[PDB]
């Protein structure tokens, strides 16, 4: 017989290890490792030690430890034995390892963490929760420091028009500080409460506690929260209800999209907007977007902004310099409040009158227009927001092959349409990933979740290692998967209830019931109604991207959708999406139900609930509707 038994080392450093026993990988790769003698295991025993300031710090990896290997660990201050991790702040070492870098130790001290910051530290937590989560307590002795080559390393994440779960952008979050990216972009509504603006509180919006409650948490993982409202395009979500600020081509038509730039009340609008946001935000920046003003036309069909751009810049000025004047203007209103302002590249137009602020940043992903080798010439500060990493529900043009960038060579100096610029540009702040809802009913947040796990951490890998240190991307794909995600996102209780008959009383005005709930493989429920045969649905509204917005709108019974197939049925992918339900368990005990495509929150409808679309259409009082949750808490 074989004799097979586990090894079962003892806990602490063994000036004994063997000379090829894994290290066991990490994303981002800590390139450069100086291998020492020997080797350190985890065990019983085992303790994270720190300063009184880095406490918390030691406590969560303790207890994320403890839940990973199984072992009691504790956290602690005071001496470190070779038993233990030990977490050190040395902001000395500014030099060596920067703002975010971090250096490892592991010998007879035991497992050092050092870095210069406090994010630092945290960084270099993060690796060590991916290098003993994968089955291996005993890591090899040595050394490495690493900090990341980008300043900005991150995703563009589009909450907009359709909402993406709290819930969702939490696990986001948590997802991205495991992978040491320190940026995101969220395009979205923050609920506006102003006599002003009120009229565009329409769904998906966000509360300022939610708000302020996702800052707070992205800031503790050292994530900066830019947030985008795209303008002087792009505004349909702003201008639906005020068309008093919408731009009219020449016949009079206006474009709920277009906010007219020549309109003094409609630039204070937006500023208005600039002021709601500034509260809850704590980022030095904002990004305006200025992106595909004139899509679907030209600057030809609205002679109005011709006559603006001489009146305010004058003889010979363009339609361009009227909107590159209206970029600068923002810049200057921003500015003015300590934050530095972003765009969109293609908001980079020939101009006469006016020329573009160079103090302005310039996240690039349209290759046709000036080109990044002209930007570089020019001075401008560039992101890499190349197309290339793009993910789309619906246009599947854009899905990231991450395969496809690891074995062709990409870099971040490689902008949109494979054109380079050198990756060692010094105004170059690194690059980014971008989730695009578009019509938003083909795919799930929870299967777009799964979709770009890849691509999160192939930009994780460039943007602060910038190495290939795996042969080819499918080597890369084995360690990543070994890895897994962060404990927040296996903690999280995607299905809460167990598959089975429910009665439902809020459900009442539907059927009396009882409902049969099965799961998805996307982690939301189906709800037949045992009365009708029939299951609910969230299916018939006013929308934006293909799915009901509409606040007060009603749930409905219709033909059962087959929901345990993959978002590549896109030929049904209505039917089952609209029959996809996402329960939740309260703090404590009681349930929600939401549609999974809208993320409001079925409700019964009382008549006092206050919104603008229920000025307009209320459902019947008593009858069960979806309302977004603050209305209904
Ligand atoms: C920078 C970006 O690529 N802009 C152009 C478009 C994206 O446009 C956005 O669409 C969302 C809704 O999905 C918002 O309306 C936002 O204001 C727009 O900027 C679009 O998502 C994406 C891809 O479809 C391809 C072109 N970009």
């Amino acid at each position: 017989s074989s004799g097979l038994v586990p090894r079962g080392s003892h806990m602490g450093y063994s000036a004994t290890a063997p000379v090829n026993l894994t290290r066991p990988a990490t994303v981002p790769s800590m390139d450069g490792w100086t291998d020492g003698t020997g080797a350190w295991t985890l065990g019983e025993g085992t303790r994270v030690v720190s300063s009184d300031a880095l406490a918390a710090r030691a406590q969560s990896l303790a207890s994320e430890l403890t839940k990973f290997t199984d072992v009691d660990i504790k956290a602690a201050t005071g001496s470190a034995t070779g038993k233990d991790i030990s977490l050190t702040l040395d902001a000395s070492k500014k030099a060596e390892l920067g703002d975010e870098g971090f250096k490892l130790n592991i010998g007879s001290k035991g497992l050092e963490v050092i870095g210069a910051t406090d994010i630092g530290v945290f960084y270099g937590t993060r690796s060590v929760s991916q290098m003993l989560r994968q089955g291996q307590l005993t890591l090899p002795a040595g050394t490495v420091a690493t900090k990341p080559k980008y300043k900005e390393r991150g995703a563009t994440l589009c909450a907009c028009q359709i909402n993406i779960s709290t819930d969702w952008i939490d696990r986001f979050l948590s997802d991205m500080a495991d992978l040491r990216l320190n940026y995101v972009l969220l395009e979205m509504k923050l609920k506006p409460e102003e006599d002003n603006t009120k009229k565009a509180a329409t769904w998906s919006y966000y509360t300022r506690d939610d708000v302020k409650k996702f800052v707070k948490k992205a800031n503790n993982y050292g994530i900066d929260v830019i947030p985008e409202i795209n303008s002087p395009g792009h505004m349909n979500v702003w201008l639906e209800n005020y068309p008093e600020y919408q731009l009219a081509d020449n016949s009079g038509r206006k474009d709920p999209n277009k906010l007219d730039i020549s309109n003094p009340e409609a630039v204070k609008f937006y500023k208005t907007l600039i002021d709601e946001y500034d509260g809850v935000f704590t980022t030095k920046y904002w990004h305006m977007g200025a992106d595909e003003y004139m899509i679907g036309t030209s600057f030809d069909n609205y002679s109005k902004l011709k006559t603006f751009a001489e009146k305010q810049y004058g003889a010979g000025a363009t339609p361009n310099d009227a909107f590159t004047g209206f970029i600068n203007d923002i810049d200057k209103y921003v500015k003015a409040k300590g934050k530095q302002l972003r765009i969109w590249n293609d908001g980079i137009v020939n101009t006469k009158n006016v020329s573009l602020n160079k103090d302005i940043v310039i996240e690039y992903w349209y290759g046709a227009g000036r080109k990044p080798q002209e930007l570089v010439q020019d001075g401008y500060t560039l992101m890499n927001a190349t197309q290339a990493l793009y993910w789309s529900r619906s246009a599947q043009v854009y899905k990231v092959n991450a395969a496809r960038l690891y074995n062709n060579n990409w870099n971040v100096g490689t902008f949109d349409g494979g054109r380079q610029i050198d990756k060692n540009y010094d105004k170059l702040t690194g690059a980014k990933v971008s989730i695009w809802p578009d019509s938003s009913y083909f795919q799930t947040e929870n299967e777009v979740e799964k979709e770009i796990f890849d691509g999160m951490r192939f930009i994780s890998q460039m943007t602060w290692s910038d190495s290939r240190p795996w042969a080819t991307w499918n080597d890369m794909k084995a360690d990543i998967d070994k890895i897994g995600y962060p404990l927040d996102i296996r903690e999280y209780d995607y299905t809460p209830v167990d598959a089975g008959i429910y009665d439902i009383p809020q459900l009442k005005s539907i059927s009396k019931g009882p409902w049969e709930l099965i799961t998805t493989p996307d982690g939301y429920y189906q709800m037949k109604d045992t009365v009708s045969g029939k299951c609910l649905a969230l299916f018939t509204g006013s929308k934006h991207l293909d799915v009901v917005t509409q606040v007060g709108a009603r749930p409905e019974l219709r033909n059962c959708a087959d929901v345990s197939v993959g978002q590549d049925q896109r030929n049904t992918a209505n039917e089952r999406n609209t029959q996809k339900w996402q329960i939740r368990a309260d703090k404590d005990g009681k349930y929600t139900i939401s549609p999974a495509l809208t993320q409001q929150r079925l409700a019964i409808a009382t008549g006092n609930e206050q919104n603008i679309d229920l000025e307009t259409h209320r459902p019947a009082a008593g009858t069960v509707a979806q309302f977004p949750a603050d209305l209904v808490s």
